[PDB]
């Protein structure tokens, strides 16, 4: 029939109770599932927010129980990790013509940039040419922008990589896809494997083997499963491999720029910091010093939420200037500064939130006077600035600012990274009464920027901007139990996401559920045989132009409606979440 070649794979909707014996939530991959920890998400406060997040983001630490998925302290991966680091040395013995690609799309991406750049430091700091570099879906403007749509085209991802491969006689290639679901990355192992002599495909993401990605992909014969599973067979050879701990889900569901992209730092800073380290010393990477890093990545996030109150009061008020009308600022130095960008940007596709609404700031790269003369006019007694820095940083070029947008704001909180009996000058440093001290022991650091300094605070901010982000939206009322219902679908998986979304609110069948999806986005075209057999691109193509696609969707099936009827419905409700929540009910 019309359609079934693109919606065959899909999993029937479980009748009502069966959706544990249907095998139905066995086969949801760990990303897409809903985490227990955040049932009731939408009805807790700031303060529970805030308690409920630092639980899930530690889930990233917790060990294997005794029949269940590998995770990033069993041995299985931590064996993993070190063979990896192996084969990285190899590589900076024979720099000349050697190269390491860190490729992701969206987050996946941003994060492989940062950690490009900082390895790159590593050995300028050393005096060895820069052997890293980075691919994001959708050429380097990706790093700072939402750009959703880009990672469906495996060729795209095999282009980007044969540019940057070059000449190249030894290439290993770091795909990093959280869900191992993006297209982009699913290319890029695939011709790695075709061509072993030179690359190293090294595939990292959270899913088990068993839950990749297995939809077709548009421009490609084989899946991401297909792909991830014929590199575990070639880890045996070691000539590739799959770095896949479970991290359980996310605490807002199938978000994964949250605990996978903190995971993704974790799991690649660790095990690149161990290969360099460890050249030098002449001495093979072992799990004892990988353990030693990711420990001090665990204390990371014991320090960071022990400022849990101030956390949630920051997260007040970057909800309160948005349940006005205000904008939030994002204000940082060196590579903090870019982690707000990223947070910001996330926020558009993550929240359907407006660029101004949360937006980052590096001294979206504005000068010190530059800020003052251009953004500093526009702010207002009900907006709120966040800066972001260490006490290393050069804090004249931060006081002013201060100073200044102290006078237009007073909504000021600050987030100061600090080792212990470093000082905060100016004891009238308040200013910021109450800041976000996160002050670091004394560690061992012997490479000369101090890159495991680095790491930890550029994963502790993000910790903070992410649940904060979060947060303040969720505080708003834009998220459904866990879900984002309202999500704009510009790529195949948010169409998917969509999907299941309406299946589980609606307890109806996928033929419905699609019918339905598929009548809101491209009304008012009626349902024809070539819009329903059309590939899964087409339809994204027109639902990323559209506003509130699922929740009319979900509206025509709780009321068994036309999209005319269920239109008319929410236009005449006080709200989006309104009508969809008192249609649940
Ligand atoms: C239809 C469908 C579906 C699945 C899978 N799709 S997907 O893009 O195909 C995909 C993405 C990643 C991956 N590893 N495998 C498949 C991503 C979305 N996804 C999914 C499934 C269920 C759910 C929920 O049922 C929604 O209620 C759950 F509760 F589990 F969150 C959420 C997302
Ligand atoms: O890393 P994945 O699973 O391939 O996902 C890659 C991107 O879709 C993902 O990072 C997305 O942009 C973020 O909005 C998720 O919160």
């Amino acid at each position: 029939m019309p359609g079934t070649k693109r919606f065959q794979h899909v999993i029937e909707t479980p009748e009502p109770g069966k959706w544990e014996l249907s095998g139905y939530e066995a086969a949801v991959p760990i990303t897409e599932k809903s985490n227990p920890l955040t049932q009731d998400l939408d009805k807790a406060d700031a303060e529970n927010i805030v308690r409920l997040l630092g639980q899930c983001d530690a889930e990233i630490f917790q060990e294997e129980g005794q029949s269940t998925y590998q995770r990033l302290y069993s041995e299985s991966i931590l064996t993993t990790m070190v063979q990896v680091a192996g084969k990285v040395q190899e590589v900076l013995k024979e720099p000349d013509g050697g190269l390491v690609v860190l490729s992701g799309g969206g987050t996946s991406g941003r994060m492989a940039f940062l950690m490009s750049v900082s390895f790159n430091q590593l050995m300028k700091g050393l005096g060895q040419k820069p052997l890293y570099t980075y691919l994001i879906a959708g050429g380097d403007r990706s790093v700072v922008a939402s750009r959703e749509g880009t990672e469906d085209s495996a060729l795209h991802g095999i282009e980007e990589l044969k540019k940057v491969a070059a000449g190249k006689k030894r290439v290993i290639v770091i795909g990093i896809s959280v869900g191992l679901s993006a297209p982009f990355v699913a290319g890029q192992m695939d011709c790695c494997m075709n061509n072993t002599a030179v690359f190293l495909p090294v595939l990292v993401g959270f899913n088990p083997v068993s839950m990749a990605r297995n939809d077709p992909i548009e421009d490609w014969s084989s899946t991401f499963r297909q792909v991830a599973e014929r590199m575990q067979k070639m880890q045996e050879k070691q000539k590739a491999f799959v770095l896949n701990p479970a991290i359980g889900p996310e605490g807002l569901s199938g978000s994964s720029r949250m605990k996978g992209g903190s995971a993704t730092k974790i799991l690649l800073e660790t095990l690149l910091l161990a290969a360099h380290k460890t050249v030098d010393q002449g001495i093979a990477a072992s799990q004892r010093c990988l353990l030693e890093i990711l420990r001090t990545f665990e204390r990371a996030h014991q320090v960071t939420y022990s400022q849990s109150p101030k956390i949630a009061t920051l997260m007040k008020s970057v909800s309160t200037s948005l349940e006005k009308k205000g904008h939030v600022y994002l204000v940082g130095w060196q590579t903090l500064g870019i982690i707000a960008i990223m947070d910001g940007v996330e926020c558009i596709h993550t929240f359907g939130a407006d660029f101004r609404d949360v937006r980052g700031f590096l001294i979206f790269t504005f000068s010190q006077e530059d800020f003052l003369t251009s953004i500093l006019p526009s702010l207002t007694e009900i907006d709120t600035v966040v800066f972001i820095f260490t006490l290393d940083d050069n804090l004249t070029e931060v006081q002013t600012i201060v100073e200044q947008v102290k006078e237009k704001t007073n909504h000021i909180q600050a987030l100061a990274h600090s080792t212990v009996g470093q000082t905060l000058p100016i004891p009238l440093k308040k200013l910021f009464p109450s800041i976000i001290s996160i002050t670091w022991p004394l560690l061992f650091f012997e490479y000369e920027g101090n890159f495991i300094q680095k790491f930890q605070r550029e994963l502790s901010t993000k910790w903070v901007l992410n649940t904060v982000s979060t947060g303040a939206h969720v505080l708003l009322g834009k998220i459904l139990q866990n879900h984002m219902l309202d999500l704009r679908i510009s790529n195949s998986k948010l169409f998917w996401r969509a999907l299941a979304m309406l299946q589980r609110f609606s307890g109806q069948s996928k033929a419905r559920c699609i019918e339905s999806l598929l009548r809101a986005i491209h009304f008012p075209q009626p349902l024809s045989d070539d819009i329903r057999a059309a590939p899964i691109s087409c339809h994204v193509q027109v639902a990323h132009e559209k506003e509130q696609v699922i929740p009319i969707a979900l509206l025509s099936l709780l009321f068994r409606c036309s999209i005319t009827e269920a239109q008319a419905h929410l236009a005449a409700a006080p709200s989006v979440c309104e009508a969809v929540r008192s249609a649940l009910a």
